[PDB]
């Protein structure tokens, strides 16, 4: 549970402010605004954002990421885990890690997964 400012302060595709901090990209895809963990689900590294090649690398074992996070090779098995993302009073984006959304159970397609924005 923490705050990452207002949606504005955002653009298209993928954000590395809150990464060294809070240890997530966060992500405005076509319509809407949302939350990456980096954080590898084979077995734990921290993956990187490699804009030029359009893809999370995660530097543990090949591991390679779409910019929504879809596992695309290496040994990752699932995709990158998602966090509730909500708008406060003060309508700047609150993001809640404990709370997470498994894209390959159609959790992402469910409320807090994402801001429409
Ligand atoms: S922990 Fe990321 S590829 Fe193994």
């Amino acid at each position: 549970r923490y705050s990452i400012g207002f949606p504005s302060q955002y653009a298209s595709g993928v954000s590395e402010k809150f990464k060294k901090q809070f240890r997530i990209w966060i992500v405005k895809e076509d319509d809407t605004l949302y939350v990456i963990e980096a954080k590898c689900t084979h077995l734990g590294c921290t993956p990187n954002w490699l804009a030029s090649e359009g893809k999370f690398k995660c530097p543990c074992h090949g591991s390679g990421f779409t910019p929504d996070g879809i596992n695309i090779e290496g040994p990752a098995p699932r995709p990158l885990e998602r966090f509730k993302v909500a708008l406060g009073d003060d309508g700047q984006i609150i993001v809640d890690e404990s709370t997470r959304y498994r894209g390959e159970r159609g959790e992402w397609d469910k409320p807090g997964a994402f801001l429409k924005v």
